[PDB]
């Protein structure tokens, strides 16, 4: 994230950090992702598709801190790593960049709901806020384009929605952008997801329910001038996560 503030996770109880062992053992962090239900996480086919298999990845809920535990949070194998068969990327667009993990624990149980575990409600079918809502969005990315270290802390900003149409103007995207995909940025350009934060929430409330609109997916840069952050435009996935749960 860049720019915006420092949170735990009481603030986003859905936002679940997935990391990958490496042969050897050593054990890095991958992306977001949101808990959808007690036992599936919704995240980016493009943080996967390197290193498909389940047994490499890590999922914890109730995580405020990159590299130290949190107190009250619950870790999970991952029992099936569903990508999007569909997934596609050029040298900047991803498209179905979308990604499901079925979560067990060593004892084989689903996420138990507490004060820093929670779901996140889907969106209604092609039910999205209008153009310049506020969203929040969340991770452990950068904080700078030029940063090498991730933040240790859980960081959150608001970026606002952008019309099709603006984000398919020359400067910006053109034909990379597609229906399937939301534009967020701020007015200044001075906050937004980098790398680190792909597969994790962009949430707007929706009719006073908080709502799961996006999952960071893919932008020019990170905070740069005519260059929005690039989200998966949940509404329009719903039959394949139906069909895939
Ligand atoms: C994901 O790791 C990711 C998503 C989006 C960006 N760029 C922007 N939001 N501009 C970088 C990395």
């Amino acid at each position: 994230i860049i720019g915006g503030e420092f949170t735990t996770i009481e603030n986003q109880p859905w936002f679940a950090a997935i990391y990958r062992r490496h042969r050897g053992g050593s054990v890095t962090y991958v992306c977001g992702g949101s808990l959808i239900s007690p036992c599936w996480v919704i995240s980016a086919t493009h943080c996967f598709i390197d290193y498909p298999k389940k047994e490499d990845y890590i999922v914890y809920l109730g995580r405020s801190r990159l590299n130290s535990n949190t107190q009250g949070e619950m870790k999970f194998e991952v029992e099936n790593l569903i990508l999007h068969k569909d997934y596609s990327a050029d040298t900047l667009a991803h498209h179905n960049d979308i990604a499901l993990l079925k979560i067990r624990s060593k004892e084989g149980r689903c996420a138990q709901p507490s004060r820093t575990i929670q779901t996140i409600a889907l969106p209604s079918m092609y039910n999205d806020p209008q153009f310049g809502t506020s969203c929040e969005i969340t991770g452990f990315g950068k904080e700078q384009s030029t940063d090498y270290l991730y933040p240790e802390q859980l960081k959150m900003t608001v970026v606002k929605l952008i019309s099709h149409r603006e984000c398919q103007q020359p400067h910006y995207y053109g034909s990379e952008v597609t229906t399937k995909m939301l534009c967020a940025a701020d007015p200044q350009w001075k906050t937004d997801s980098c790398q680190g934060d792909s597969g994790g929430p962009l949430v707007c409330s929706l009719q006073g329910r908080m709502t799961l609109t996006g999952i960071v997916s893919w932008g020019r840069g990170c905070a740069l001038k005519d260059k929005p952050g690039v989200y998966t435009r949940v509404s329009h996935f719903l039959p394949w996560i139906r069909s895939h749960t």
